[PDB]
């Protein structure tokens, strides 16, 4: 006997060693990760974190940097960013409390919104503008903790 | 003609800052045809509508001016454009890393939505992509320490 979790997981480090991180990300795409072993966590939110298309600037600025001594939250975040649960990554952020994250997944949700089908233009324009202005507070937080370390 | 016309209502768009509304009045024209100062209210425009927050955006046009070279408007007209492909080639012809990267970054997501490219076809693109990417942060890694000596 079935075991196919199991076996997803061999198969996944298999492509993993191999830097195969798109073929990593379809193997495991049917399991949950909060339930994934920490070193499959780990294969999965590198796998997604090294195919992020991030600027070298959001590079900059953003902790994707991942290790097996990286805890297991900045390993869900990266991993719901890559599933495009940004919902899902923002409320992780915020558990986190990086600043950073926080505006990062506001930007990714903010393309949600501005893609939502089910949303009028109203509702649909207060929401952008909920979140912009979420974004510009914390923007406005970086920018002064940055001038603070330059005294 | 009606390409002359566009210019002009770009332009009119570009000059209050309406960046989505210049993308749209130019979608339909040929980026390479386009004059100099077109190229630069269209790059500029597409960048001013990523995602990125305000200040990066600002990082990334500021550095786009008219005197910079038409490559890197071009090479920001695709990949605004979704041209990841043609991005990537000017990036390689530029010759600049970072945008290398993050043209290939993007190109992997074109290859990933491909309708063309069979099921094996797009994998071994894909597998191909990820070592590059694999490569070019070994390299990011190795110059941030090189450890020496
Ligand atoms: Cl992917
Ligand atoms: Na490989
Ligand atoms: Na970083
Ligand atoms: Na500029």
């Amino acid at each position: 006997t079935a075991q196919p979790k199991q076996e997803a997981y061999i198969q996944s480090t298999e492509l993993f060693l191999q830097n195969k991180y798109s073929d990593v990300i379809t193997t495991l795409e049917d399991y949950a990760p909060e339930d994934m072993p920490y070193v499959i966590q780990y294969e999965l939110a590198s796998s997604y974190v090294m195919t992020e298309s991030l600027t070298e600037e959001q590079r900059q600025t953003v902790s994707n940097n991942i290790t097996l001594k990286t805890d297991e939250q900045y390993m869900l975040y990266w991993i719901y960013i890559g599933r495009s649960q940004s919902e899902e990554a923002l409320e992780l952020a915020r558990t986190i409390e990086d600043r950073d994250l926080i505006v990062y997944a506001l930007l990714k949700y903010r393309e949600q919104i501005k893609g939502d089908t089910d949303l009028s233009g109203d509702e649909k324009q207060k929401k952008l503008d909920e979140i912009d202005q979420e974004i510009k507070e914390y923007e406005r937080e970086r920018k002064e903790s940055e001038a603070q370390l330059e005294e």
